[PDB]
């Protein structure tokens, strides 16, 4: 016997998938992945639900200050996200000492503004002076004024449903399911549609147009990309087999960063949270690299934007399956795509994230910019962008492309850039 509890609400939108409230509890009869098969204890159905909505009773996961799996840096975005405040906390995985759990805690300063510390936990305890038996009591006592604490704990951190996961056995589905109802954007390949499949479900399509490029071998090709999951990369949900090939992704709300930063709201963006796009990005090109894999056309305009404000890489393994100034100079002439050509393209992305889209190299030629790379010409850093930022696209403006970064240090030295090492966490005596 096993009994699962629901962490929010859930309206069924299929034939057999179970609707139920926050609460509710049911009995898992079978393991199916990202569905499983219960029977709800509150009708007594059995049916479908998604495994990502519920975890075993009593297990921390189901406590409010509890989040699972969840890095520092993540630990930070989502405590400075909009409706929360001072004192607004969580309780995690510890990302370092592995097993055991750490605590982040919204806090004021007045030098930089809204921040969040973070104080390792080791029965538990932070401070030999206040030893407790669980974590929930230990959360209690520190709602009860900072015993030491930079800020007394109010209200643990504001958390949305997660996305509803795609209909099980449906990675290929007929094309009488969509309905495009919105053309987003259109090129030379094909067009981005906006679309609804069989109502529920609101996505996004690219009709990818009929040519000699994988006629019958595009499923295999793309039968790859869908094991290449990760949070920082957009989604690929169903396909369309027949030709013309429709691909459908999980729709980012806000469209391309390029054109995000030409917007309104964008411009607002100040320039940490730029940095915070960009330690995204790299998160997403850390994990291609780990792989092995290459993405091969980095770009603004290949970045979505989440309602959240999340930054996701889009296509990423279409190029193998078919433009320059976000390209190194051993792809233009040579040919030759590597990891370290996508450093090349990041080092462009960066400036042109700092600058809000503006093209690269302005008011300069294509021709008229590879005779420069030749010189050893690179762009130059404006006004609104940090030295030290400046510094990191011209290590991925190198010549030689072997001495070019990793996006495994990109990512960290992005995503603690404006803190120092031994800030990461706070002392307690
Ligand atoms: N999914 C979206 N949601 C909201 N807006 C989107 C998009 C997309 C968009 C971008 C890329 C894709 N395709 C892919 O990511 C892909 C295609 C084939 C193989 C592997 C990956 C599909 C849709 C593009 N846009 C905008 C940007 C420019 C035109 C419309
Ligand atoms: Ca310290
Ligand atoms: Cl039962």
């Amino acid at each position: 016997r096993i009994i699962v509890v629901a962490l929010y609400d859930y309206e069924a939108i299929h034939h057999e998938d179970l609707s139920f409230q926050k609460g509710d509890q049911m009995v898992v009869l079978e393991e199916s992945g990202e569905w499983w098969k219960a029977r709800s204890l509150a009708t007594r159905k059995e049916g479908y639900i998604p495994s990502n909505y519920v975890a075993r009773v009593d297990s921390l996961e189901t406590e409010e200050w509890f989040f699972k799996g969840i890095s520092r840096k993540d630990a930070e975005r989502q405590l400075l996200a909009p409706g929360n405040m001072l004192g607004s906390f969580m309780i995690r995985d510890s990302e370092t000492t592995k097993g055991s759990y750490s605590l982040s805690v919204r806090d004021y300063d007045p030098r930089q503004g809204d921040t969040v510390k973070h104080y390792k936990i080791r029965g538990f305890y932070i401070s030999p002076r206040s030893t407790f038996s669980t974590l929930q009591e230990l959360v209690d006592h520190y709602k009860k004024g900072n015993d030491g604490l930079c800020q007394k704990l109010s209200v643990p951190c504001m958390s949305s449903k997660p996305q509803k996961p795609w209909e099980k056995d449906a990675w290929e589905i007929p094309r009488e399911s969509l309905k495009l109802e919105k053309k987003l954007g259109a090129g030379q390949f094909g067009e981005v549609w906006m679309a609804t499949y069989n109502k529920h479900t609101k996505v996004a399509v690219k009709t990818m147009k009929p040519g000699s490029m994988s006629v019958e071998a595009f499923l295999a090709e793309a039968n790859v990309m869908k094991t290449l999951q990760h949070d920082k990369l957009v989604k690929l949900h169903a396909v369309v087999t027949k030709e013309p090939i429709y691909i459908i992704t999980e729709f980012m709300a806000k469209g391309s960063l390029l054109d995000f930063l030409k917007s309104d709201e964008g411009s607002k963006q100040p320039l940490p949270k730029l940095i915070d796009f960009s330690a995204q990005i790299a998160e997403g090109m850390a994990f291609i690299e780990q792989r092995n894999y290459i993405h091969r056309d980095l770009r603004a305009a290949n970045i979505l934007v989440s309602a959240s404000l999340v930054c996701k890489i889009a296509d990423f393994g279409l190029a193998r399956v078919i433009p320059i100034k976000w390209t190194a100079p051993e792809a233009i002439n040579f040919g030759s795509f590597t990891i370290k050509s996508d450093v090349w393209s990041f080092g462009i992305l960066l400036m042109e994230i700092v600058t809000y889209g503006r093209i690269p190299y302005p008011g300069m030629s294509n021709p008229e910019v590879i005779r420069a790379l030749e010189r050893g010409y690179r762009m130059p850093r404006p006004e609104n962008c940090p030295e030290e930022l400046y510094n990191i696209m011209m290590r991925c403006w190198k010549n030689r492309p072997e001495e070019r970064p990793t996006f495994e240090y990109i990512q960290s030295v992005l995503d603690d850039f404006y803190t120092a090492t031994e800030s990461q966490y706070e002392e307690i005596p």
